[PDB]
């Protein structure tokens, strides 16, 4: 699925996103728009390592999920990288709620210091009622 950007703001608030390990919401909205433009089926293979990102946060196989294929190998959210190409994001938000977890934080996601970092990111929630 394709989400709206206000309907996803609403759903990651109540999934309880905004804040959490010190992320705004706006910020979640950034990471997302940059990673998979809000796709949920997405997917990007890396021939470099042989990984592949799965979703609408484009989490990684080499760590996070399982994928069988990505040598070396861990699955630190404890799910089949299968499970983050459904039209619900409960399973992405878990796992990345994980990511977070570890020192790097938000900062995991190259794209997120590219493209989000010291940036004003407001305009990714403005009018959504969040």
């Amino acid at each position: 699925k394709v989400f709206e950007r206000c309907e996803l703001a609403r759903t990651l608030k109540r999934l309880g996103m905004d804040g959490y390990r010190g992320i705004s919401l706006a910020n979640w909205m950034c990471l997302a728009k940059w990673e998979s433009g809000y796709n949920t089926r997405a997917t990007n293979y890396n021939a470099g390592d042989r990984s592949t990102d799965y979703g609408i946060f484009q989490i990684n196989s080499r760590y996070w999920c399982n994928d069988g294929k990505t040598p070396g190998a861990v699955n630190a959210c404890h799910l089949s990288c299968s499970a983050l190409l459904d039209d619900n994001i409960a399973d992405d938000v878990a796992c990345a709620k994980r990511v977070v977890r570890d020192p790097q934080g938000i900062r995991a996601w190259v794209a997120w210091r590219n493209r989000c970092q010291n940036r004003d990111v407001r305009q990714y929630v403005q009018g959504c009622g969040v």
